[PDB]
């Protein structure tokens, strides 16, 4: 019937937006007063161009930047739409990356969680598994008493680019025979699993198979490592088992405190048929 | 066999952290160089503290922040089970969150698209449709000449307090008559349509049923509107047909920019029997 006029701040309770919002989508020439009165000087908005308000809005909301703002807002029909394609698309990755990082996350604690619930701990059993990718490297001369933490350098610059988390656990092999004594062993391969390209030959992506396995678990303590791992042999042994595997180690840490001791969380697997 | 130690530039290629990151997780005390050789007074990294950065590599990756590093940092396997229990928790909201926006971006364009591919513009069809909620409101005198873009703040608030986003289009009814002037015409209610409580009495949730609607859209002029209700009314005419309800507008922005002129996509339709 007539043009109807708004104050910034009458602009701002029609429209949910801050009369902070307003001034600098006024100043960043976005959405400007269209009108200004000649007497007071003072600038308003007029009903009509509220209409771009809501772009401006809807566009804010799924995060959008100013310079697409100012783009999407010359669109007409047809633009804007394939505009919006390119929105579903960049929202897309977002929904795929929290929809990974959330698997590796479920995934960490499907591990960390057997651990806790372990049937007996210190004992033996024999539980079927299953395909454990893992990346693997030599353990060249490095044994259960010559390992480091940064002897799985490159092994985790790895799992990272995959997972971008780290490594659950320190994983480590060495040939099913009985030893008697600990420097009777060395380390035939050490490794990190994976949680889901450019991989260098020193390093192998592998697996251990699925089947039959008699692990036994413990919390660590320099002294019950060697112990255990007989107890798996005679085990192995009072069974007349035929193990088709290396044994396969996985040390893993209790708690990662600065305060506290290190405190490390065994557990040895071998295949037996 | 003895305890080895690096400087932090060297901890900084072993655990892919920048040699920046690590003071500041030295400086907050979260990893600080466990030894300082007394010639030198230079702080060195010990190989088995190296362990700790895994926990804090994994936190700081799904973008944990820093007091919950602390916290997380001396809980064992229990806890910090539950720890991430709480962090897929945290996850999935952004996950609901994006999957929700996702939607409300695809439903607003299946909208935008049916504009787009209209069988003819201009012209009357008779299309079948579906449930389309709606918040509806009194338009007590406003008329097809008298709304203004503020009528519907209070439905606007709403949509968003639900979607986030604003509408994709104005809705009006008015009462299937025949009419010879516009001034015969006064809208019933006017709508906004929504695209997923404290609503408040003088406002209704309700809808536009489905079943065959007979459709005219056409891109707006002063003058086509008239002209355009007149031949919905005609066709229905022409063809003995039943209306079961008010006559429907929804009004839509071509383009929602400054530099250009007004541009809008009308559409009236009617459930026919």
């Amino acid at each position: 019937m007539k043009e109807s006029y708004y104050s910034i701040g009458e602009v701002s309770k029609l429209a949910n937006v801050s009369i902070k919002a307003l001034r600098y989508y006024d100043k960043i020439d976005l959405f400007k007063p269209a009108y200004v009165d000649p007497d007071t000087s003072y600038r308003y908005y007029t009903d009509s161009q509220l209409i771009h308000l809501d772009l401006i809005k809807s566009l804010k909301y799924i995060g959008t930047p100013l310079e697409e703002m100012k783009k999407a807002q010359d669109l007409e029909m047809e633009e804007l739409f394939a505009f919006y394609t390119e929105q579903e698309r960049q929202i897309r990755e977002k929904l795929d990356f929290l929809s990974a990082l959330e698997q590796t996350i479920s995934l960490v604690k499907k591990r960390m969680k057997r651990q806790m619930e372990y049937p007996a701990l210190g004992e033996v059993f024999v539980l079927d598994e299953e395909e454990i990718r893992i990346i693997q490297t030599e353990a060249e001369g490095i044994g259960p008493e010559n390992v480091l933490n940064a002897s799985y350098s490159k092994l985790k610059k790895f799992i990272e680019s995959a997972d971008g988390f780290t490594n659950n656990s320190y994983g480590a092999t060495f040939s099913f025979q009985p030893y008697t004594s600990i420097d009777e062993m060395t380390y035939r391969h050490i490794f990190t699993p994976v949680l889901t390209s450019s991989i260098t030959p020193d390093m192998e992506i592998t697996t251990i198979p699925k089947g039959r396995y008699a692990c036994i678990a413990y919390n660590f303590s320099p002294e019950h490592y060697f112990l255990n791992l007989q107890k798996l042999i005679k085990y192995i042994a009072d069974r007349q088992l035929t193990v088709v595997s290396d044994v396969y180690q996985l040390i893993i840490p209790i708690h990662y405190s600065p305060k506290k001791q290190e405190e490390y969380r065994v557990e040895m697997k071998i295949e037996i048929a």
